[PDB]
């Protein structure tokens, strides 16, 4: 990232920035006047597309509403995009003939779309009945446009000489390339007086060494975005996708900034899932190897992150007062570059992901590897945890350094989708996939809290209630059966340290190929990682049955203690409150209370839906997951989360999380009360606070959408209306990414 801090960076995302012309955009936006596009503050040749709210005399948006003359803009020119990229590294002569012939016949039918579909109808409203005459209306235009869509795409692969699924390949290849910041601004309710609130998607890419060399480029090179024009096209390709740091907050007057939520939308499957298709056992574990090389890619970026939440002040306090230099250099990049180096020099580093995934891992029709996507992440995450990896921290523009950084892993994997939790002997989905792995997770949840309460509220006492939520808290002893735990998971160091060497060592032999291959060597390679595996699949077994026992106990204890538990949170609460919004309590002692009480809500409310196994009832549909993704950034763990190429059931469950990381950050109290999870969202001409809020979320989505494929989306199918301000039809929109 680009070393600066992370709070100041945001700060000048939100300045007065540079216009950039149409013919200058990395890509196709539409919405001309609504998608405002920009130079970055910062990065040379980096973009930023910002949107700000409108409404109507009535207070409904008229900003991130569907247009299909847009999206059917959006679509033609990105194809023509991809189109040109093709015919001008392919082989055959005739370029200009044919690019100009694709630009004539895209002139053609954006002439002819617009004198077909009448601006009157091709608008959608997101927030009424997708029954609505007028919706009809837009449904109707959208099936015709869909019509001409598919005409236009197949006079391009007959004029560019190349097939759908090539020019789609280079779609996602040159947009991933160069991708743009994406900001939403709007003043949430209730906000302050000459006060807004933001939500901003900026692009996360390092590649590790390890990486760089594999693709095909080379390691010296501190400068390491995402590159794969210089790669050599074995099927298997390195790096994670659709991968973004995400920062929600408000901005003051005076134009400061502060930050309510930051963590990262995705990154997507952390494997190169296409592959899959028709793969040999060997094709199978090289995916494996690519998922572990990717893994190590997150921690880099993990790590860069935590430096960047460090002000300069912060990195100067963690440098021992003797290696200090005497004078700082006078450029202000020169001194935060020194800073960082001293820092990462004179610290172990570590860094802590927790994951949620939204995919349904159990899921047998319509599958697309998502049994893989659970398990190849939940094993190369558990790899590496407790261990160190070998990473580079970018220190500056042409600087960096390598350190060991220490990773620990959580991760979890509830569905969102239709097959979420099949009824009992329904073949469509095996549902007992993460049992094992979401109790493990449970237990690791609720031990961190306990271990954060013994540490701070042993020396915070001036509040009663504080305490007899802890001894409630504290749950049954299960001390002997995690001491168990432990000396297990330590015994594993040794034998993941070897099965992660080896793996590594497989994929260079397996990346040659045919004409390349040492099958000796492959063969050899090959077998001492699954005597590896077979060995930690071994040991993971009995630490299972042994978190399942803690699970066990667990939830007898919750069942019994769930009402003392409430009253106690209540009382602390109602205690907590007055203090908070006393105005002469200090900035520091509000943080303490604010985040002891939201910690205990996010975990008190996920034990309700996860012991009473209702998180997947209809109306509960993503609440468990937010309350632990939630309750891990309050934790200060960085929060990854994900389905399979994020466009759909990983933004929604953004959605959820920042729209109550916004909604809470903005009470009385700052207090979590879970009103913007429960309020049930009605879609009436007048609704709520908290759905005037979700209203907002869909936006940021359908730019995300349209930097990832074109055009704008989200196809999420919905399973409970009342859960979304939403009514879905960016999903049809989203369609037009597939024909
Ligand atoms: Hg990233
Ligand atoms: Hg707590
Ligand atoms: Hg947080």
């Amino acid at each position: 990232r680009i070393t600066e801090n992370i709070e100041t960076y945001v700060t000048h995302l939100l300045s007065d920035l540079e216009p950039v012309p149409s013919q200058n955009q990395h890509l196709a936006y539409g919405y001309p006047g609504e998608r405002q596009v920009f130079k970055d503050p910062m990065l040379d040749g980096k973009q930023v597309v910002v949107v700000n709210s409108q409404y109507d005399k009535h207070g409904r948006p008229v900003t991130g509403q569907p247009d299909v003359i847009q999206e059917a803009n959006n679509y033609i020119d990105n194809l023509v995009a991809a189109a040109k990229s093709l015919i001008d590294k392919d082989k055959k002569g005739e370029k200009d003939l044919r690019k100009n012939a694709i630009d004539e016949m895209a002139k053609t039918f954006k002439k002819s779309i617009s004198e077909t579909i009448p601006s009157d109808k091709a608008k959608a409203d997101l927030f009424s009945s997708k029954k609505s005459s007028a919706n009809k209306d837009f449904l109707e235009q959208l099936a015709k446009v869909e019509g001409s869509l598919q005409q236009f795409t197949q006079a391009v692969a007959k004029a560019s000489g190349h097939k759908l699924k090539a020019l789609d390949k280079e779609g996602h290849n040159i947009r991933s390339h160069n991708r743009d910041t994406l900001i939403h601004r709007f003043k949430a309710p209730n906000s302050k007086e000459g006060e807004e609130q933001f939500i901003m998607y900026i692009p996360c890419g390092r590649y590790t060494k390890r990486q760089q060399r594999l693709m095909g480029k080379d390691e010296s090179e501190v400068n390491r975005d995402h590159d794969t024009t210089s790669h050599k096209r074995s099927d298997l390709v390195l790096g994670n996708s659709s991968m973004a740091r995400m920062i929600a907050g408000t901005r003051h007057s005076d134009g400061t900034v502060t930050i309510h939520h930051d963590s990262f939308s995705g990154p997507g499957a952390r494997m190169p899932y296409s592959d899959f298709k028709g793969a040999d056992d060997y094709k199978k574990l090289a995916i494996k190897a690519v998922t572990l090389i990717n893994q190590e890619e997150v921690i880099q970026t993990l790590a860069q992150r935590q430096i960047d939440r460090m002000t300069n002040e912060d990195l100067w306090n963690k440098i021992p007062e003797e290696y200090r230099p005497d004078e700082l250099p006078p450029d202000a990049e020169k001194a935060r570059a020194q800073l960082i180096k001293l820092y990462v020099e004179h610290n172990p580093l570590s860094v802590t992901e927790c994951y949620t995934q939204v995919v349904t891992a159990g899921q047998r029709v319509a599958a697309e590897n998502q049994k893989e996507q659970f398990e190849y992440v939940r094993q190369m995450m558990d790899a590496f945890d407790g261990s160190k990896a070998k990473i580079t921290i970018q220190t500056g523009s042409n600087t960096e350094v390598e350190t060991a950084v220490g990773y620990q892993a959580r991760m979890s994997s509830w569905g969102v989708n239709w097959f979420r939790q099949v009824g009992a002997l329904n073949p469509l989905s095996d549902n007992s996939v993460t049992k094992n792995q979401n109790a493990r997770f449970v237990n690791q949840m609720t031990d961190d809290v306990i271990r954060n309460l013994d540490k701070v509220a042993q020396n915070l006492g001036d509040y009663d209630k504080a305490g007899a939520l802890h001894t409630l808290l504290k749950g049954p002893d299960v001390s002997d059966l995690n001491q168990q735990i432990t000396e297990k998971e330590n015994a594993l160091k040794e034998v993941k340290g070897a099965y992660r060497e080896a793996l590594f060592s497989y994929f260079e032999e397996y990346q040659k190929g045919e004409g390349k291959w040492d099958q000796a060597k492959l063969d050899q390679l090959k077998n001492q990682v699954d005597g590896y595996e077979k060995s930690i699949k071994k040991q993971e077994s009995a630490i299972y049955e042994l978190h399942n026992q803690i699970d066990a106990l667990r939830k007898a204890y919750y069942t019994e203690h769930k009402g003392q538990i409430n009253k106690a949170l209540q009382e602390l609460k109602e205690q907590i409150s007055p203090v908070i919004q006393n105005k002469e309590t200090d900035p520091e002692t509000k943080s303490r209370l604010q985040h002891f009480y939201n910690s205990c809500a996010y975990l008190t409310q996920a034990q309700e839906l996860y012991y009473e196994n209702t998180w997947h009832h209809g109306k509960n549909n993503f609440k468990l997951q937010t309350l632990m993704a939630s309750l891990s950034c309050e934790l200060d763990y960085a929060n990854t989360k994900g389905s399979k190429s994020n466009n759909d059931r990983g933004q929604r469950l953004a959605q959820k999380i920042v729209g109550n990381a916004l909604w809470t950050a903005m009470s009385e109290d700052g207090l979590y009360t879970g009103e913007f999870l429960d309020h049930r969202r009605t879609h009436g001409k007048e609704v709520s606070n908290v759905e005037q809020l979700d209203r907002e979320l869909t936006t940021i989505q359908a730019l995300h959408h349209t930097a990832n494929t074109g055009v704008s989306g989200g196809k999420f199918e919905i399973q409970d209306k009342a859960n979304f301000a939403d009514n879905g039809l960016f999903g049809k929109v989203a369609n037009f990414a597939k024909i």
